[PDB]
């Protein structure tokens, strides 16, 4: 019978064939040594699992009402929350969560986005990967104006491309299934893009919680990075793939997401607040407003707090384990 501090931590969760998937980082932290190590510190973690579209009325809302303290999820929601009012801080970046991919029907002429001018492209609007799409367009001097954008989820979009109902499909690693059923081909991917075009996020903390409890916040961040250091070693890549990845999809699909990438296995897990992170966040906040997800732009600086990872890396002797990325002069 101990005197524990209850710390409420949210994650995005999904039940697949009797089990629960958590968005990459969380599964490792929910299923690893993290809860137990915090227990030694006098901290009881309590999980607040959230279905993939309860994120607003459960996570952002729990943050808003102070009923949640930490949240392990993507950068898009907390950006939307923070625009309304500064509420939440990034205290541990989880690295780069996903590449994005351009897929064309198996028998297509198309070799790069240029070839799809005036064509139908299936894209789930208002999703983080829309930023990568926008970037790619910008990179080659194009706009949304130059395409008919079919706004559909990845499943409808996948079915549509397989049919030849669209001429292109922009999505994440679910794209590989289309290659496997022999009905699509990937022709572009963020594996050839700057690091900031990749999806991000991590461990978000309620601003008031941090201000009141720097010590506990630190214990969480230090404990988090311990888990991350463990998974970021190559010998544990296969364990991650088999135990902690996205089980909606076959292991080979999950495995291909990391294949031939310009970011190593270890670097995918980087918690560094490097130039490429800052830039991604600057870019993401601009896109959130332009796509009308928010009226306002969140102050990027007040939303990023590098103090805890800095303390943790010194404490864990991991100051040289990751390397900071610079601005990619594209």
């Amino acid at each position: 019978v101990e005197d524990l501090k209850v710390v409420r931590i949210a994650s995005v969760a999904t039940n697949v064939g009797g089990k629960t998937v958590y968005a990459g980082s969380a599964s490792l932290v929910v299923n690893g040594a993290f809860p137990e190590e915090l227990r030694k510190q006098g901290i009881k973690v309590e999980w607040v699992p959230a279905a993939m579209a309860s994120v607003g009325p459960v996570i952002n809302e729990g943050f808003a009402s102070g009923k949640i303290d930490f949240g392990i999820y993507g950068d898009l929601p907390p950006i939307i929350l923070n625009a309304s009012k500064p509420t939440v801080q990034l205290v541990a970046p989880w690295g780069t969560t996903s590449n994005s991919y351009l897929v064309v029907p198996k028998n297509s002429t198309a070799k790069s986005i240029k070839d799809l001018k005036g064509k139908k492209i299936a894209l789930h609007r208002g999703r983080p990967w829309e930023l990568a799409f926008s970037n790619l367009l910008q990179s080659e001097g194009l706009t949304f104006k130059d395409f008919k954008i079919v706004n559909v989820n990845p499943q409808v979009g996948a079915a549509a491309l397989a049919s030849g109902t669209v001429d292109g499909f922009f999505s994440l690693f679910d794209s590989y299934i289309l290659e496997d059923r022999g009905v699509g081909k990937i022709i572009w991917s963020t594996k050839t893009a700057p690091v900031d075009w990749k999806l991000m996020g991590g461990v978000w903390a309620r601003n008031d919680f941090v201000k009141q409890n720097p010590e506990i916040t630190q214990a969480i961040v230090t404990a988090y990075l311990k888990s991350v250091h463990w998974v970021a070693q190559d010998e544990n890549k296969e364990t991650y793939i088999r135990e902690y990845s996205n089980k909606i999809y076959p292991e080979s699909v999950n495995r291909r997401e990391y294949d031939q990438d310009n970011v190593s296995w270890r670097q995918r897990w980087s918690p560094l607040y490097d130039v490429a992170l800052q830039e991604h966040y600057r870019k993401a906040v601009a896109y959130a407003q332009a796509s009308g997800l928010t009226r306002t732009q969140a102050d990027v600086q007040q939303m990023l707090n590098p103090h805890f990872v800095a303390t943790a890396l010194k404490e864990l002797k991991l100051e040289g384990f990751w390397t900071p990325n610079a601005e990619n002069l594209y």
